Formats: C-alpha cells, structure tokens, sequence
C-alpha cells in the first residue's frame, strides 16, 4: 500500500475538483483525514493567492497549451515533467504545480471537459509522488506541507 500516493491523490483531486465546481465535497477523507484535510485547507489559502499573484504568467502558459480535448490534457504530465521535475524542488513550486492544476480544471469546466479533471489530478500526482519522492518524504510528505504553510494567530 503506496500511503503517500493516495493521500496525494486525494488532496490534488479535491482541490482540482472543488475549484472546477466551486462546491466543497462533504464525503470524509480516507486514511490520515485529519492531516489530509489541513493540507487541503492549506492548498485554498495558499493556492488560490498563487493564481491570482501570477494571473499574467498563468493566462499566458494557458493559452500557450491550448487545451480542447482529452489528448492535449494527456499531453501535459511530459510538460510538467518539463517544467516541475526538471528544477528545484520547494514547497512553493509545488504549490504552483498544483495551483497551476486547478487553473487548468477550472478551464476544462468551462470548456465543458469536466470529465478530464480526475485523470489530470491523476496525472499531476503521479508527476508529484513519482518524482519526488524522496524529497517529499524527507520534508515529512502532508504533514510537512501542513507545518510549512502554518500560520500563528495574531495577539490582540
Ligand atoms: C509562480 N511561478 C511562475 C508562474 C509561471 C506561470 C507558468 C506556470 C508553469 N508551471 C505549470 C506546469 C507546467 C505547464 C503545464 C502544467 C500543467 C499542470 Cl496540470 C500543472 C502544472 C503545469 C508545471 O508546474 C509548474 C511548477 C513550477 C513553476 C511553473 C510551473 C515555476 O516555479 C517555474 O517556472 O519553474 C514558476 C512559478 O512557480
């Protein structure tokens, strides 16, 4: 049993799908939930601030993609291995990564492709999990993620 992997999956894909939608999903969480609903709670924090500080930068890669159909949202774990694997790795550009996935979803929603968003959110953890394992593991996976992006209330 991969746990990093369906932990992954499970946050990338709601997020993808709660952005697309604009509705959150009530089903529980699987193993590890507590975590796994930080981490997402997290990912609409920071995520959506990641959109919108680099809408520019993100209109334009869009429409570089030109994204219509399933075989073009196929096309893109090569260019994320491009782009994401093939750098250094922080926390930041995974959030990209990710935040980056939920702007694409958003666009297939309005394209009306929203069956593409699960296996783009497949696609974007295998590129996550997969070649970066042991980075990820050694910044203690979600827990890690949770703890970095981590914010103490204010006094007063
Ligand atoms: C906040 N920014 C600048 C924004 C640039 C807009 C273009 C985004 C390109 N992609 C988007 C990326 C590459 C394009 C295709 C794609 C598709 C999906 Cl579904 C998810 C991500 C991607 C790979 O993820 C990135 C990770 C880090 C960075 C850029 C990435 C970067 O760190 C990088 O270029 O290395 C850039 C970054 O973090």
């Amino acid at each position: 049993e991969d746990e990093l992997y369906r932990q992954s999956l499970e946050i990338i894909s709601r997020y993808l799908r709660e952005q697309a939608t604009g509705a959150k999903d009530t089903k529980p969480m699987g193993r590890s939930g507590a975590t796994s609903r930080k981490a997402l709670e997290t990912l609409r924090r920071v995520g959506d601030g990641v959109q919108r500080n680099h809408e520019t930068a993100f209109q334009g890669m869009l429409r570089k993609l030109d994204i219509k159909n399933e075989d073009d949202v196929k096309s893109l774990s090569r260019v994320m291995i491009h782009v994401f694997s093939d750098g250094v790795t922080n926390w930041g550009r995974i959030v990209t990564l990710i935040s980056f996935g939920a702007f694409v979803a958003k666009h297939l929603k309005t394209i009306n492709q929203e069956s593409c968003i699960e296996p783009l959110a497949e696609s974007i953890t295998d590129v996550l999990v997969r070649t970066k394992r042991d980075w990820l593991v050694k910044q203690r996976g979600w827990d890690g993620f949770v703890e970095f992006f981590h914010v103490e209330d204010l006094e007063g």
